[PDB]
């Protein structure tokens, strides 16, 4: 920082900053995104229960190769509340940006 499970976050990563969502991921798990400003988004975590892991990949449809994704990263999620902000620009061309926990 600084598909069964995956979710569409694009209404956060290409909103304007402002833009907020909340997911629950699972019974133990709360996502929320917030983008605070036009480099970043921050990630809010409530984990109830043990560590998992966020991740996030951006994906696109092709001729050839049908659904595939580009990785962005991957992220621990400790029990507890906690943060941290993911560098990606308002204006950025790519879309189908998505979110699953590992477990």
């Amino acid at each position: 920082q600084g598909n069964i499970g995956q979710v569409d976050i694009d209404s956060v990563i290409l909103g304007r900053p402002g833009a907020i969502g909340s997911w629950e991921l699972n019974n133990f798990i709360t996502i929320g995104l917030n983008r605070v400003n036009a480099d970043t988004v921050r990630v809010n975590i409530r984990n109830t229960g043990r560590t998992n892991r966020l991740i996030i990949t951006q994906w696109d449809n092709t001729v050839t190769r049908g659904d595939v994704y580009e990785l962005f990263g991957d992220y621990a999620l400790i029990q507890g509340r906690g943060s941290f902000c993911l560098n990606i620009r308002s204006d950025t061309g790519r879309e189908n940006w998505r979110m699953q926990l590992e477990n």
